[PDB]
């Protein structure tokens, strides 16, 4: 029977963030299905640490939960840097596709080895490009650019394979940064855009979507190995249900913030499925040497659900 149970689930951002939105739900569910023997506690805002320290926590048994971006699970499993590879996915339908199905499922299958358990992907959202000097619109329109990156190998190969500089700097430094213009933009999420008050000192947007970032809610396999069949369902159960609804309170924020984003007047460009291909096509002998890290089995198969997804890209029977 379901016993009395209490699982610690932390995160970075704070209330209101589609991420904690998604935890409440997953929350109240897990209360409502197990009649209230399973309580979910909330830590969130960073307040027991980072994503990778509270990741080896997990591990140790110290928090039984956390969902952060899967990306950072690359250097506990390798193949998990499948996810921050480039212009993999064009919209959240076609990202869900993918995560949810063989691919997100055989990087899942390798987390129980390392004190691991993976229940769902969530949605943190797409990477785009920002800068103050022009609009981005092709490859040739990024070179010479400083765009502060994320400093870990994919993207850096990226954004160098673009002709980009790819600029490290702490987080907290950014807006200052870019208000003397010694860094011309910044990569990352729209959200920041409006968080950080980068509209103050950038003109250009483009939907790049050079990355997408998947969030992977996982419980400790130390506290999962002490769960009954029945908990573990109720669990399971309310992190897809709490999946679905994330992914759409993610995406009504989005639109939001992009309505907020052209208010403050500045420019969005968009790209074209064939201008993103011709980015892709550019940078894929760079990315091609991720593969061997990664492993075969893995980016075979990504490349094979990633040919299929856009394939179904109504834009294909817009003309002809």
């Amino acid at each position: 029977e379901i016993r009395s149970q209490t699982i610690k689930f932390a995160a970075a951002n704070s209330k209101g963030h589609p991420q904690v939105t998604g935890m409440e739900k997953f929350a109240e569910l897990v209360k409502e299905k197990s009649g209230g023997q399973i309580n979910v506690k909330l830590f969130p805002g960073g307040v027991l640490g980072s994503d990778p320290q509270t990741l080896s926590g997990l591990q140790g048994g110290v928090v039984e939960m956390t969902v952060m971006n899967a990306g950072i699970l690359s250097s506990t499993v390798k193949a998990f840097e499948a996810v921050d590879l480039p212009f993999l996915f064009n919209s959240g339908e076609e990202a869900d596709k993918v995560m949810d199905g063989p691919f997100g499922t055989n990087l899942m299958k390798r987390l129980p080895d390392t004190g691991l358990i993976g229940l769902a992907y969530w949605e943190l959202g797409f990477r785009n490009l920002t800068n103050n000097r022009h609009p981005v619109a092709k490859l040739e329109d990024i070179a010479g650019l400083k765009i502060r990156t994320l400093q870990s190998p994919v993207p850096v190969a990226l954004f160098n394979a673009l002709g980009a500089n790819a600029v490290p700097l702490p987080y907290t430094e950014l807006y200052t940064a870019l208000e003397t213009g010694t860094v011309d933009g910044q990569e990352n999420p729209n959200a920041n855009i409006i968080n950080a008050k980068f509209y103050e000192v950038q003109k250009y947007l483009t939907l790049t979507r050079h990355q997408y970032n998947p969030q992977i809610v996982m419980i400790s396999k130390k506290f999962w190995d002490r769960l009954n069949d029945e908990e573990k369902a109720v669990i399971e159960q309310a992190a897809v249900e709490a999946r679905d609804y994330q992914r759409k309170v993610s995406r009504e924020q989005d639109a939001t913030a992009l309505d907020e984003i052209k208010k403050t007047g500045m420019q969005v460009t968009e790209l074209t499925p064939e201008e993103t291909t011709r980015l892709r096509d550019a940078v894929k002998p760079i990315i091609d040497k991720f593969t061997a890290e990664i492993g075969a089995e893995t980016v075979d198969e990504l490349f094979a659900e990633l040919k299929k997804v856009r394939g179904e890209n109504a834009e294909n029977l817009y003309f002809q």
